[PDB]
């Protein structure tokens, strides 16, 4: 009467990896819930032979700039404060309303970057703020990719409201040199995007005003905007779990299991054999 | 004589597979170990309505601080230097002992920081070192991640401690403003925890001192305490390597192996029939 | 007649998994050219007893350097401007030709930084500029890991140009002490090397020259290199895609479809089986 209790046990092999199946399903389904929650992060770093000038959005105000000059040079060379002119920039001055109060005009002042990071080329500003109520003398920009798209782009009005939502607005101080050294980072949302950010690394250089030495001692402000490295760190979040390398995975281990419960009948024709000898 | 020759041919199949599968087993064992030697990074940003309020653990010492003034208005209007007052701060003093030293009590400030960074608050310090022997005007502070949990923590004189050596003690300068825009990161560690840090980002602006322009020349200090962007950078270490979708695999291998001889006896009964009809 | 249409019935099954098969390697061969176009990043933090000594390559050109001294102590006691001595480095001058340019011979000097991190140890240096036609001081140096190495390597002369062209020159300003926090970070190219970068995050502090309050007005440039955390962020680009864990769920996916096809033939002669019932 016990032969019934020698095919259940023939049968709990199947039961056992019946269990360990739905177990191993039911840890690969939230394994696979996991890694769709949060991808995984890349970075790859792609050398440019030469950056597309850059759109340096500075907000001046009252503060009329005096120079422009690019310099290949690794250096600016000597400078003369108070003196207006010698202006080579390709600027352009725009307005538009922030997009965050819209109840202020906010003039700004467009600057082509420098384009040749091999060649070191860095653009070196001059400002003027002759004495104020300001009480700390800043005057903030803002950094978007290419300039000769903001040039050729129509309704610019509104792709610079679109700029200054999607980067971020960085005052340089006023009374010494901030040497800027842009760096960018093209990183790809998944839906098929790529975000451009400008992420830049400041130094901050004392101004000896011995040198005009007056009674005037009116504000003035330097800047040096530079490309850091000839390289664009762009970062793409990859999903580590795709719909595919999963459901592989799982057949295989269900086949697995089903290769173990024909090795267990085997198992088990092999113990009948036993038995029979016995 | 030479049957020996072709039975141990067909058993190369079984000896050559049985080698790769040994082979495999080590390659995946040994990637196994290097993945989970060191697992992956992986960043998620999550936007929050609104921060909990900060804690600004400032180290005046001397110096005592004259205003406060939170300001959802992007700009702090405009101030007036060595007048005290117009605090309005949550501000709480409290002492400790400096952890790593234990040498000397450190006496702190604490302030409760901006919340709202969509409506973009931000508090505004003041603070005045009348002329002293420091060589170096410099007063250091401190960020933990939530205000009302220190309040409300008991024993927060050692809380004090355990902030102090989690986060990083920088100091902002002294003679010109220091927009610090804070910004946090909760990182997780895989040991099922949280750990809260801040990562900000200082922007200093001089201040021109000839607005009080007198004879006292005492050194005061300027800080303005702000959220960065709306997100929270949280970083997460993804373990790479499970110890389930690797066995599967190693058994998904196995099995193409098994059935690779299978394939293989039947290669050697198609060559045994090939051979009878020559 | 309407035989054959079972025949191709029955053949359907084996057509359509050829079909998906086809399809899942498809998929499986762009996914593996996917992840090995770009590989996945992976952070662990080395905490270390105490740092291999940094080489620290000021450029001061003219200006002298007044005083060194390590400091055990977090806070680098009051000192004494405009007196020189008190130098206590194992500093080191050394010439080279920039590998940029090799037309102009740039002067240097390297100084043994910084080792015992949890005794929180910090070089201080000071400089002087008397006064000169620069108008704006400023002295860039450099950060090579160990200084030990420079002193034993060979022909130092060209590894100072392998250091300048491999790390960054970020210069420190003129004016107020800078509180370099210098940190390593070990980045493994997958092909088998270790790259050594550091990433500092300077903090400026204002210098009161109320103490010495003379009609010299010499520019003097004071410094803070310190070690930020015992740890040693090293981040290696981990391959996310290995030629073997993919093949492995290449060839279980195929044995899922070999086992379909086998259960789709023995569901045709079910389906046979219920005809003949009919
Ligand atoms: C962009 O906006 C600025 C600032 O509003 C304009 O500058 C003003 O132009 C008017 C023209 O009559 C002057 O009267 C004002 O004195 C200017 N500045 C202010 C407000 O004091 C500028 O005109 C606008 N764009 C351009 C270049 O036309
Ligand atoms: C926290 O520590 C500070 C600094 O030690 C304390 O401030 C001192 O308080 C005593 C009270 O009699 C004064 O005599 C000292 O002049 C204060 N500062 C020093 C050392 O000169 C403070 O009292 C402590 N906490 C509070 C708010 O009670
Ligand atoms: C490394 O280069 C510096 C700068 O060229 C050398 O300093 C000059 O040394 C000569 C020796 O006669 C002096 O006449 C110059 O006045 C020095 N500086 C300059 C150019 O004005 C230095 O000698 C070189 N290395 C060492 C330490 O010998
Ligand atoms: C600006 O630079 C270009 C470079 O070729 C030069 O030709 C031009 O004369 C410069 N303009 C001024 C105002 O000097
Ligand atoms: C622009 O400002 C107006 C108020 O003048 C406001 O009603 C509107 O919502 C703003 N635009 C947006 C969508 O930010
Ligand atoms: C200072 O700037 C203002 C314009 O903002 C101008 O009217 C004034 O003449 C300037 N003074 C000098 C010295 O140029
Ligand atoms: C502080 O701000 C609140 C905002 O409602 C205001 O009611 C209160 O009067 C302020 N306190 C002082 C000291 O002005
Ligand atoms: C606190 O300082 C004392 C010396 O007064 C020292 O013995 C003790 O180890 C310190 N606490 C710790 C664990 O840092
Ligand atoms: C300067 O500060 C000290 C307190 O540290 C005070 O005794 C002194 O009166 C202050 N001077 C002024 C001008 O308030
Ligand atoms: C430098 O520091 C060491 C530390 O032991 C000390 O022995 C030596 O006397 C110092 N040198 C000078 C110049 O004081
Ligand atoms: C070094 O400078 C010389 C010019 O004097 C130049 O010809 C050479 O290419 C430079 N070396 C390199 C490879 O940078
Ligand atoms: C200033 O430095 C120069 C050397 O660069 C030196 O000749 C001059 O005597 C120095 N002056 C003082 C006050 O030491």
């Amino acid at each position: 009467c016990l032969k019934n209790v020698f095919s259940v046990l023939l049968i709990f092999i199947y039961l056992l990896l019946m269990a360990v199946a739905v177990f191993l399903v039911y840890r690969t389904i939230t394994d696979f819930r996991e890694k769709l929650k949060h991808p995984v992060m890349s970075v790859s770093y792609k050398e440019v032979d030469r950056y597309d000038a850059p759109g340096i959005a500075l907000y001046p105000g009252q503060a009329q700039l005096l120079s422009c000059k690019h310099h290949y040079e690794v250096i600016p060379p000597l400078t003369s404060p108070g003196q207006p002119g010698d202006m080579n920039c390709t600027t352009q001055r725009i307005n538009y309303t922030d997009p965050f109060s819209n109840q202020t005009v906010k003039s700004a002042l467009i600057v082509q970057g420098p384009r040749e990071v091999k060649k070191r080329e860095l653009v070196f500003l001059q400002f003027r703020l002759n004495k104020s109520s300001e009480d700390f003398s800043a005057i903030d920009y803002l950094l978007f990719s290419s300039f000769q798209e903001f040039l050729q782009s129509p309704n610019r009005v509104g792709f610079m409201q679109a700029c200054e939502s999607a980067y971020s607005s960085w005052k340089f101080s006023g009374g010494f040199r901030t040497w800027v050294k842009m760096s960018l980072v093209k990183t790809k949302e998944e839906d098929g995007r790529e975000a451009v950010e400008f992420r830049q690394e400041t130094s901050v250089v004392n101004y000896i005003d011995q040198r005009p030495a007056a009674k005037k001692s009116a504000q003035l402000f330097f800047v040096v905007f530079e490309w850091k490295d000839p390289f664009i760190q762009k970062v793409q979040d990859i999903v580590t779990a795709n719909p595919w390398n999963t459901i592989a995975l799982l057949c295989g281990a269900f086949l697995a299991l089903f290769k173990a419960a024909e090795f267990a009948k085997l198992s088990i024709k092999w113990m009948i054999k036993i038995r029979k000898r016995y």
